């Protein structure tokens, strides 16, 4: 630690506190996270290779004293303050699909290296004054206080444990109907409560669906059968394109979920800009 001084402490993330420090030579700011299996040394070691303006830079990986910090680029502001900060009116269209477009950008690049985020959410999308947001603490997971399930891809909380790049896409799609209801789409408060809000809006999935639904580890013939809501009232007022492409994203079959990079060619990213959001540091 000693070449870092502790300016404040920005949080309380998932694998320990996260602090905004200054390195005492470099002079540069700085995200400190504070998390030892060599596998976790070589997840994060992979982690130090992708690099993507759409995320988060891995500026250092400090083992020292059998302790494990990361040191990241620091940006001033998540997804979840700026949402808070812009109920009163909402975040703009045009910044909502700029935030999607990036967001996805990040998550083609990923994926084309096959390396899942996991547990997305508005708490870990950074934003800055220019207008970009990036992914923060990708591929943590693989590597390793209520965590939130409301992002939660549905085979995820079936049991599934060999689940792909889709689950990010779910999560993602969450958090694009989070922007424009300024609402949670799913708030589950267990993951039986998150499971049946999935079912509730979008319908209980059958065999018809979700080829193999049923088979599923956690999957019981005694859930509600709900019917399927309209996204029309699921979304409003997003348009016929958003709607369009939340749909696509929010997919029961893995398989049949749009990826990030088809995504990026949906008629919704026609006429993408890059709007500067108004942030008061
Ligand atoms: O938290 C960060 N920035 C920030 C600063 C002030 C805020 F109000 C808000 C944000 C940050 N900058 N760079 C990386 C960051 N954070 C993470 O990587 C991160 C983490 F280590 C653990 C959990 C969530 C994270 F986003």
């Amino acid at each position: 630690m000693e070449n870092f001084q502790k300016v404040e402490k920005i949080g309380e993330g998932t694998y320990g506190v996260v602090y905004k420090a200054r390195n005492k030579l470099t002079g540069e700011v700085v995200a400190l996270k504070k998390i030892v299996p060599s596998t976790a040394i070589r997840e994060i070691s992979l982690l130090k290779e992708l690099n993507h303006p759409n995320i988060v830079k891995l500026l250092d990986v400090i083992h020292t004293e059998n302790k494990l910090y990361l040191v990241f680029e620091f940006l001033h502001q998540d997804l979840k303050k700026f949402m808070d900060a812009s109920a009163l009116t909402g975040i703009p269209l045009p910044l909502i699909k700029s935030y999607l477009f990036q967001l996805l950008q990040g998550l083609a690049f990923c994926h084309s290296h096959r390396v899942l985020h996991r547990d997305l959410k508005p708490q870990n999308l950074l934003i800055n004054t220019e207008g970009a947001i990036k992914l923060a603490d990708f591929g943590l997971a693989r590597a390793f206080e209520v965590v939130t399930l409301w992002y939660r891809a549905p085979e995820i909380l079936l049991g599934c444990k060999y689940y792909s790049t889709a689950v990010d896409i779910w999560s993602l799609g969450c958090i694009f109907a989070e922007m424009v209801t300024r609402r949670a789409l799913f708030p589950g408060d267990s993951e039986i409560d998150q499971l049946f809000r999935i079912f509730r809006t979008l319908g209980t999935p059958d065999e018809v669906v979700w080829p193999g639904v049923t088979s599923m580890p956690d999957y019981k013939p005694s859930f509600p059968k709900w019917a399927r809501q309209d996204f029309s009232k699921v979304v409003p007022p997003l348009d016929e394109d958003g709607r369009s492409l939340l749909s696509q994203m929010l997919h029961y079959d893995p398989n049949k979920r749009i990826s990030a990079k088809a995504a990026l060619a949906h008629p919704f990213f026609q006429d993408v800009t890059k709007p500067v959001p108004h942030l008061r540091l």
